[PDB]
Formats: structure tokens, sequence, C-alpha cells
């Protein structure tokens, strides 16, 4: 039996190592309760441009596009780097697991990925984001395929997604041949329709889908966690920004794969089949000796 | 732009000629306020065996499960025979779209299928279950590949699925390749559980999502009709049995695939493939010259 | 010895059976002084939105962006179909070869393809568009590896290429691989940089390299034709629209590849090599028997 | 925000220890105005023999063509020699970076190499030419692949190009994947096509294209320099010798590459993919214990 | 015990189908005295433009360049053509093996190969040249490593090498460590220099050098045959053109490799040590499935 | 410009300080002309014996072989000792540079070396025989690797190679790699072969090849030199013996690498390899502190 908590308080967009003892001092009253496991959302050390347009239409590029452009490049970082040092020793100084989620340069590209860290601050990996929704295309990159992690750990295997990729049939039957049962879920909306669309995904699966959004000023998110049976834990928190706390019970899933079993025994192999291409593929490669 | 109606009427569960004409009188009743397309619950003429165990411990099989199953069994239809020239005869008269969720034989065995029916009173085809859920596995038989159907109308094309195959995700990414936005789903289950798993369905495809369940005396089920934005367009009729009809604007379906639009232009062709095996596959094959 | 024509006419956006005889009239004019390829600008049939932004702020979507998709993507054409039949009798009535940009669908997506026509009306085939440059990838879609085509004739060998795709070296030297030297490409805008920008492919490669543009009220395009030394033929017609005519010499490629010399003779395979995925990916892959 | 400083001047070809006091008194005359990085001509040590044929037909060799070769041959450089040593006590009374074009000699070669030098008097590395054009195949040797240099300085990142390496696509995207973005190219001819080849660079990269050319008596050449968007800052000077001067914006780079985007987000590594071999091959090697 | 005969005519060095009949009657003339194996001088078809210039200065580039490089390609050949399969034809009618020096060209380039042939009208393969020596290096490609021919016969082994490739030591110690012991060499000079020169071949190795020169009209090219203890069997024929013959007693060689033995028993292991690297490398390499 | 003298004289073949004083008049008539550099034939001061054959059947091994062997074993000198110190005394008294081809002897061995002589009566090292020839195997010894010199002088660099070393192609272009110029060669054989074998070397190299050889009563030897154009300067000599002289131009060397050119711009090192292990192997190392 473990527990976990989310977050859903919001940067201050700008000037990228100030919003990070916003994390601190958030990972430490998360800490003061005797947590296990904390989530972050979305685009939390980059910043989320929310409303602003560049001032694309068609391939104008208007001069007032170029500079909130670099205004914006000038606030990310790169991995590995001094600012996943920082918080490897912040996960580092007691026992929590963290993910965490970034917005990462290479070489003038934007990626907007998720990153993951043990008890003992090691660096495990990376999810870069698969493809940018509709407007994000235009400043965002595309993760390749060899970058899907499984990530076991002494309390059960953990896996992510971000906004829109949720919705993909193909990566959630992906993510469930793999043996995931704490699946995270950062994203950067706020509807009705995300909590009818969370509760699909565990039933679906048999995991403990665990949201996360952000609070600013209105676009109130509201972060939840839900347990595979369908049971809503702790409610999607519109009433300002706070700190959301629940325990899993992982005895919760053998007695709940007793209807349904996916990629277990439904999914009939004898007609369907899947594939996944899963290489590291790169431009250029240079080759030494 | 048509317009459909769901029902929400219960078997008298034995005697099936006697169950036949609660369909034409509901049939007339939907006829007189010019409607277009009727869609019928699971199991609607076989009937559908709830609260019954058959008293099958692990295979004691004592005396009183046998009669039982034949007292079911001498109460199914087989196709193509008697029972479906009626119920040409019956869309034949006027014009309607008919789809009709029966129970059919095919040598001491049961399929749980459902059934198509033009304007014109011809027999378009059926689509069987693939897989029966968790008890059912013991009375009922399994379905092919061969038969997951297109079906183009003049007025779209329309596709069904029965009651946890909505839950599959290979299934429905194999529905929405061919073309699908007209969605039948009839059902066997009434919880709150279905209407945010259907609401899913309608956001993922594109599809208005056309449920439909029974009331019998409880499990008082709920049917109702989902816009593809996620926009009930009538409401889950918990309040006994009844007609429930609404209209359909096709041009909601061009403005609603410009956000999302699964299997193009997003699920990524050079990470992910799919490959449905789709024979005739039969055990003994007799033949001659 | 061949001679080869330019138009840039432009569309009227809507209604596309009435911007088909527009088409007609040209083909004709251009007939009478007895040319032998005429080169149609980039998205002629399908109308290119210039301007229009669709609303798109971050993922806001009002509702005044959807009837806007809608309205853009009922005019848009299916190959092969009813509007390739028009044009292969349009091109077999008399001898000339003739390239075509159109915008195509395939289940409610659009792809800025470019289509091929011989003097015989045969359908050679098509070249969709690799990747749209910055703001037509939140409404179009990325084309694969199994497109690029060769197409000999027996009057040389002619390729194609889009707005942006001329600036990539890696697939102008896969074209080169296979031996173009009648080098079409249609655009979408007008700048002193694109003068500039046809002057460098010209010298690079050997082939007579013959842009298109559109005039429509400005972005006043210009079209021309360049010498495979880096001499134009005809100039940067930007005095409203008409029609542009010169003639071909295919003894000035063995000539002007004295210098230079690009796959061969150059470009050392001890050092560098290059190789081309080129494979028919799809999502969904249905075998029978 | 750094600025940069083209020459052209000529030498006077013939005896190598009086062409080195011209260089001193022009870096003298470009340091007085504050200047911080110089840049000279192709072979502007060793000396550029034009209109000269030597004297081969197909291989006549008359003796008029080896008394020519030997009084060229013996007033060539050898690194590191006694003639470097003088250049980075040069650069190294005071703070500026020296790229130098000059032909060195290796056991009776001649190779056209470029130099490089820090502002401490430091010597970082050399490029040689990777294939000569036409005739300089007949005197002069091939370099190998372990010579691209990065040298990345705390006011960006150099790279350097020859003459018509320029031209080759795989050696810009070469150069491109290592981060370049002040991209030297000297030179050795003069033609309205060196500007419109250089302009296409400039935009294809992002790169400050800082092009040198040199002034003899007629071959008049013109050096310039060119912003990452195609606006050329200091114009085609072929009125006579003088030195050329401008400022280079760092920030006009991040604002620059939102559009294009070469290696990172455009071309495809689903479809491409390129490897460069850098290997240092050698003939004969020794090995001792 | 075989015979084998070397020819010294010339070509028209113009119309390639017309220089072709002078060969088959210059075979059958070889044939009537009952020869073995035909050795033809090199660049035979193509053509070897003597004293020529191209006016190539240093890159001024004169216009009477170009339409003599486009004249002199307009009569070269292709591999495998029409121009093959009649010289198969050719060696096909009686008993006789074939050697050819051509001109080849792919794709707007130039290699000087040389061709193959057996008793049954067979393609054994090619030998490309290396590389050219002065200035065929302006009109000339380089050959790779993946050429060096064995091409065991039932008389023996048989091996080419071009003009100066014989001046190599690598280049023929890596033909002497796969055993020729028949070394056919045609050129294209006429000195005191060449006999001297294939002396010190003739008792390096082991082999009957068989060299072959044109005579044409002044550059009197010399043809001969030594045996392998350095004894002219046919001496310098500077007398016109005419036909040279000599028989081959291939017991000569194991009493000649008594003294002294390249790559056995000299040549010590313990200190000297080579290896050649045989890839087939090319630039640009499509791949498909 | 330096000029260099060869001797053709013979030893008395016994008694060994009788024939050092053979040497000091020879030195002194060939130091009265002026000369700079004086080469001595093979196995001078030893003695080379002719046509005898020390009776060695199989093994048989009679007792006249024995006495044969010790007197020729006791006429044999050692270096460093006191016949090397009169050498670098005579050569001392005046400038001049001196090579001599002697006879050594270590325990009971015999090695057929060849020694280096200053201006200054240093002694610069040796260089011994790699392999001997056919029947010297039974009475001679091997070199190793750790032998072949470089030795620069202020008048160039001068190396050396014995009778049957001239004709391994590896260690040819092993010496060549190291920069000889001046290329002395004794021997002890007078064919028309070695004319036209040194030739080879002179226009393989660059070197001006000076070779020796001795007569006696008859096996006339013939020495020579040849310049790098091949052009005998001093003819064979098999008038007797007599001294031979010739001047040298450094000159010709620098104007004679323009065609050719090895192991620079030719021998391609994409595809040929070379490596020459040289260590110091000797059977027993006793190591002390």
């Amino acid at each position: 039996i473990v527990r976990a908590t989310v977050v859903q308080a919001s940067t201050v967009f700008y000037d990228t190592p100030a919003t990070l003892d916003k994390a601190e001092r958030l990972l430490s009253e998360a800490a003061e309760n005797g947590s296990q496991l904390v989530v972050f959302p979305e685009a939390f050390i980059g910043g989320y441009p929310r409303g602003s347009t560049f001032e694309l239409a068609i391939g104008s590029r208007t001069a007032k596009g170029r500079d909130d452009f670099r205004k914006y490049h000038a606030s990310a970082i790169d991995v590995p780097g001094p600012e996943v040092e920082r918080l490897a020793l912040m996960a580092k100084k007691y026992k929590v697991y963290l993910v965490m989620g970034v917005i990462e340069r290479e070489g003038y590209t934007l990626y907007c990925t998720v990153l993951f860290f043990d008890s003992q601050g090691l660096f495990l990996g990376k999810h870069r984001k698969l493809m940018p929704t509709a407007l994000e295309r235009c400043i965002w990159g595309f993760g390749d395929g060899s970058t899907i992690p499984v990530f076991d750990t002494p309390i059960g295997k953990i896996g992510a997604a971000i906004c829109w990729e949720n919705r993909m049939p193909s990566l959630r039957t992906a993510m469930y041949a793999k043996g995931i049962e704490i699946y995270c879920a950062p994203t950067a909306d706020s509807r009705e329709t995300w909590l009818a669309s969370m509760t699909h995904i565990a039933l679906e699966g048999g995991c403990f889908v665990l949201s996360a959004n952000q609070f600013c000023r209105v676009c109130a998110g509201g972060s939840s966690i839900i347990s595979p049976l369908g049971i809503v834990l702790a409610g999607p928190n519109y009433r300002g920004e706070a700190l959301i706390t629940a325990d899993l019970d992982l005895g919760d899933i053998a007695r709940a794969k007793f209807d349904f079993d996916v990629v277990g025994h439904y999914s009939r192999p004898e007609v369907f089949s899947l594939n996944i291409r899963e290489h590291p593929r790169k431009a250029v490669s240079f080759k030494t000796s």
C-alpha cells in the first residue's frame, strides 16, 4: 500500500530559476504528511503560453512573432544539465519518487518532455511527446518511437502520457502490454470531458489513473485520482489551488482484472495483431574509430 | 439531416412468436412521428436470462441445469428462416432502416448476433459477437473475424458492436479505419460507468454514438444519443420505458474532425502498425464437383 | 529540343467545377502556339486560403473556425475520381504533357499533392507533400517516403517539388540520384528570396528549373525559367498575369555537367553515404483470402 | 553582439616572407576600429596562379611546365613551422580571432588548407580542401574525412569551407548538424552567380555567411556579409580593394529558426538518414615499442 | 600450352558503330592462325583524345570546351547494353577469350574500364581504372576497391591493369596475392621507358606480361610479350601496325619461381603486413520492401 | 648540387687488413677530383665467395666444408671494433660521406650489413640484410625490422638496400614513405636484367639510384647512376675496373614528382593501407638493477 499526491500550482512563466523554489516549498509541504509519490502538471518548468497566437496567418510572419518566440526560447532547459542536478539533489534528501513535466531544448527546438526520478537521486529516463495537438505543431517537435518507458520500481510499474496522447487507442494498448498499473497523465485542459475520458482509461486498464492540471489567473484545472473500478477517490478540485492526497491499495488490481482483462485473456490473437517499431532514428550519424 | 430512435422495452422472455408483435406496435408508434432509423436492444428476440446460474459449480452438473438449458434453447431462432422474412416484410411496408439484436442457433449452439435491414426489405448481413464476457462463455459461442461490417447507406455508414466489445482498443480502431459515423451499440447493463464510457468513444471517433438498453421488472437501463463533440442530445432516461428520439446533423462531423482526427493525420504510421486477419474459417469443409 | 510554358492565373477559390473551365481556356491558349509542356501553380484546384487564421489561439477553438473548415473541406477533390477523368480527357485531345497542383482528400484529411499526365491520357502517378511549413500543419497532412517519382518520358525525365521542399539538402540530393533534368517547382510565395534560391538549384543540378506562382487580388507572384548555367530565359513577370514561354535545349546539360557534376564524380563516396527508406507504410492493413 | 571584418587585398604571388607584412599592416588597420574577427581570402600566403596552364595537353609534358611547377613549389609553407609561429605571435599581441587561407606542403605535395587562431595565440586546427575543382586536380591533393571542425569559441561556433565545397548538399548538411552559426567561406571567383549562391546558404542555414575574395590586376572579386534572413549588410564591393566591416547580432538566429529549422524539426528521420565516415586514414603507418 | 595475340590498330575516334567492324575483321584475321587469347589496346571503342586541351586554364572555361566535351561524350557506350551483346556474339561464334578496353558512361560521367569475355559468350566482369594520371582527372572518374578481379579460366588466371596503375607497388602486390600468371596491361604511351618498366614486373612476378598499344597518324606504340625470366619473345614492333603472336609455356612459371618467389616464401610476414579494404561504396542507396 | 662516385674494384678475398689499404688509395684517388660521396660494392671487406658450394648435398656434410667455413669465418670483422675506428679516421681527414659494404660477425654468425659515416668521423648506424637470396641462407643470417634507416644529412636523405631487397614491393614503399631521394644499392650480379630493374625504381621513386658492383678475375659487373626521369648519366662500364663520377641536381626531384608522386597524392588511402612492425626483438634479454 502506497500513497501519492498531485499538485495544482502554476508557474510564473518567466525567469525559470525563480519557479524552481516554488517546487521546493511544495515538495516540502507534500513531504510533511508522509507521502511517497509526487506528480507535477504539464509544462511546469518551461511555462505553457496560453492565449498567445504569435501572429501566424498563413505565412505572413510579422515582426512581433520573432521576438516573442526568442523570449520564450530563452526560458527553456536542457538535459542533462544544471537544472536536473538540482532536482536530483531535491529528491535525494529523503525518500520520494518524482515525476516532472518540463520543456527541454535541443538545438533551437522545443520538446515537451517529462522526467522521472527515484528515491536515490538517479536519473531513470524521459518520455517525449509523440505528436503535439493543433497549434503546438508550429513551435514544438515530434518524438520518436524509442522513448516509451517501463520503469519498474519496488512499489510497482509507473508510466506516463501527456495531453492528447491518452486518446489514441494504439498507444494505450502499447502501454497495457508492458504492465502499467500506475498511469500518470498530466494535461493542460479543464472540461467536463476530461473526467469522463479518464474513467474509460481507468476501466479499460486496471491502473490507478493519476492526473494533474494547473490553476492560474482562467482555465481552472481539476486534478483527481481514480480507482480501477471507476470510483473517484479525490474529487475534481476546482476550488482554487491546493494539494490532493489519497492512498493506493495494490491489491485492488488482481481483484479488478477478474472481469475484463485486456491484452490477456481477451483481445483475440487469432484475428488482431499489433507491432510497434521502436528504433532510435536520427538524421546525421557520425561514426569514428 | 436524418433522425433516429432507440427503444427501451423488454421481451416476455418465452414464447418467441408472442414477443414479435410488441416489435410491430413499437415500430408503428415509432413510424408515426416521421423517424428514419430504429435501434432495438441486446438479445431482444431470444431473451436475456438475468440472475439465473444454471447450477454450474466447477463441473458438478446437477439435473436442474439441463432442463433449464433446453427450455432456453427451444426459444431461439435461425437465419435465414421464417423469423427474418416477417421482419423484412415489416421493414418493407414503409421507408425505415432496421437493426435488431436477436439470438440465433446453429446446430445446438447459441450466437448472440445482430441483424441489419434496409428500406427495400433486403437482408444486408449480420455481426456476431466476438467474445462473451464472463459467464456467457458457458452457454454462447465465439465469432470469427470475417463478420465486421461496413454497410454503406445513402444516409451514411452504419456499424455496430455489443456489450463489452466497445472496451477493446483494437476493435474500435478497426471500426474507425472503415469510416464509421453512425455507431450503434446495444448493451445489457445499467451503471453510471456506461455513460462515461460512451462519451470517450464519441470523442475519440466522430460518430453519433447511439446506445440502447432494456427495462424490465430491476436493472433500469438508460439509453441515450451523444453528439461527436461530447454533448448529450437525449438524456439517460431511467424513468420507466419509453421512446427516445433526436435528429442528426451529418455536417457536425467534418467540423468535429478538425481537432483530433484519428486514423488520419494522427496515429503515426512510422511507429505503429495494425493488421486484421479476416478469414472465414470453419472446421469441416466439404468439396464436391 | 522541347518548349514549355508556365501559367500565372488564380482560382476563384470556391465552387471547384467553375475553376476547371479557366484551366480549359488557358490550356487552349497555351496550345495555339505549339507548346509541349504546361505547368500549373500550387493548390490550383482546391484553392489556397491566404490570410485566414481559423481562430486557433493555443487550443481555444472558437465556433467560427469549424464552419470555416467545413466550407473549405467541401471544396476538395479525390483521386481517382470524376475530376481526374476530365483532366485526362483534356490532355487526351492533343499532344501535351500536363502537371497540375491539386488538393486531394482522404477520409476527412487534406493532402497538398501534385499530379502528372502524359500525351495519351494515362495517369502516371502523384507526389504528395513531405511536410507542410508552419501553419499548414494545422490543416494538412504529411506524406510518406514511397511517393518520390522518376517518370521517364521520351522528352526527358521530369520531377517535382513543392513550396519549401526545395530548401532541404537531402531531398534534392535524392532527386539528383535518379536523373532529373527538368525540375518543376510550384510555390506560393513572392519575394526577391525565391529567384536567388532557385539559381542555386539550377547551378547545383543541371536541370531546367521551371517554377510557377499565382497572381490574385496582393502577393504578386513571379514565375520564370532558368538555364542550367544560371541564365534566366524568361524574367520574373510581376506585371499582372500572363503566359510565359521559352524553348529548352537538351544538349545544354551534357555541356553544363563538365564543371561540377554532382552525385557522379564529386560527392566522395569514401566519406559521405546516404540511404533513403522508401516504404509504403499505412496504419491499418486488412488481409484476406 | 560581435563585429567582424573581411579583407579584399591580393598577394605579391612570389617571395612569401614579403607578403606577410601586408598581412601585418592590414591586421593593424583592422585593429584600430575595434574589430573582433578577421577573415582572409583563399590561397593568400601561397599565391593563386591565375591564367597559367603549365602546358598539359594530354600527357605531352613539355620542358616549360616543370620549371614553372618547381618555382611555384618553392614558395609554399609547412605546418607547424616558422610561418605559423609568427602568425600566432601576430594574433597574440591583442584580442582578435584569426582565420587564414594558406597553401601548405607535405612531401612534394600541395594542400590548399585554411587555418584557425584564437585570442590567446593557440593553434586550434586546420581544414584541408575535400576536392579541387577542375584543373587544380593536376597540382593539388585531396583531403580526408577527419578534418571537418567544430571550434566552439565564447562568441559562438565558427566553421569554414572553400571555393566549390559550398555547392555540395551533403557537406553543408554535415556542417549544419554540428551547430554552425558563423560560416566563413573564402573563394576565388567573381560572378553574379556567387551572391545568389550564398543567399541560399544563408537562408537554408541560420548562419551569418561571411565570404571573402581578392582583388588583383582582372577578376574583381566582391566580398560581403549576409544576415540569416537574406538581408545583405555590406554590399558586393567591386570598387577596388578596401576593408569591409559590419556588426553581428547573435539574437538574430533564434528568431530566424522559427520558420524553417533544418536538421531539427524538419528533415524527417523516418525516411532520410545520413552517416559520415570520419577516419584518419594514411598510407604507411609505422608502429614501434 | 596456350598462345596469345596482341593488336596494334587504331580507332577512327568518332562514330563508334563504325569502329566495331575493324574489331570484327581483326578478330577474324587473328582467328585464322589458331589463336586462343586476343588483347586490344587502351580506350579502343571510346577513343583516346590525344593532344587536345579543352581550353582549361585555371577555371576560365571558354565556350569552345563545352561543345568539344559533348561531342566526345556522345560517342561512349554503357554496360550492359547493345554494344556488349554484339561483342558477346562475336566471341561466341568460335573458341577464343576476349579482353577489350572500352570507355563507358554512367550518368554524364566517363570511366575508362576494361572488359572480359570467355569462350561461351558470357560476361565475366570488368575492371575500372583506379586513378587517372594527370589531365584525365578533369574528364574521367575514379574507380573503387570492389573491382580487382581474379577470373580463373581453364588455361590459367588472367588479370589486367591500365596505363599508370602498373607503377604502384601496393596494387601489384595485391595482384600477386591472388595468383596472377597472365598479366595483361594495355597502355597509351610509347617510350624506351615502358619496356624497361615491364621487364621489372615480369621478373618480380612470374607472369607472362602481355602489353598492347595503338598506332595512329605520331606516338608509334610498341607492344610485346615477355617471358617470366626476362626474355622478350616478340619484340617492340615500331614498324607500322600489325598482328603479334607467340606461344606460352605454362610450365615456365614453376621453374621460374625457384629463385625469387614473392608473397610466398619471401616477404617476411613478421615485419610487413598489408590489408586491402574492398567495399562496394556508393553515394545514394535506396532500400525498399 | 652535389656530386658522387661509385667504385668497381675487387677485394683480395683473404687477409682482411691487406684489403683495407686498397680502400685508402681508392679513397684518395676519388678525393683528388673534388667528390663528396663514395659508394663501395657489396661484401667488400669480408669477401664474397663466388662459385664455392661448401659440399652441401642434402645433409651429407663432408669434412671439406667445415675447414672451408672456418677459413671464411676467420676473415670477418665485428662492429664496433678496431676495423671501424680506422674507417672513421679515414673519413675524418677531409670532408666526404662514406658508405661501405662489410661482413660482420656476431657470435659465430655472419650478417651481410652495410655501414654509414658522415664528414665528422661519427658512426651513424647500419642496415643489415633482411633475407639472403638462395644459397646464402646456409651461411648467413636474417635481419630484423628495427634497422631500416632515414639518415638525414645537409645534402639530402640517403638510404640503402642490398642485392635482392630491391625487388620487394613492400620494402620499397616503406623506403618511399620516409623521404628517400638518394638511394644507394650495392649488388653482386651482372646481367642486362639489372639496368632494366633499376630504371623502374628510378621512375617509381624520384631518387637518384646509385648502384655499385665489383669486377674480378668472370662476372664483369657494371655500375651506373640514373636520373629520376630515366636518363642514365654514366653508362654501364663493363670495360675493366675504374672510377665513375657524375653530378647530382637536387632541383631535378621537385620537377620530377609533378607527374607520378608516390605515397603522396596517388596510392589511395581509402582502399590500400600498410603497416610496418619495427621492434628490436632478441632471444635472451637480461635485466638487472
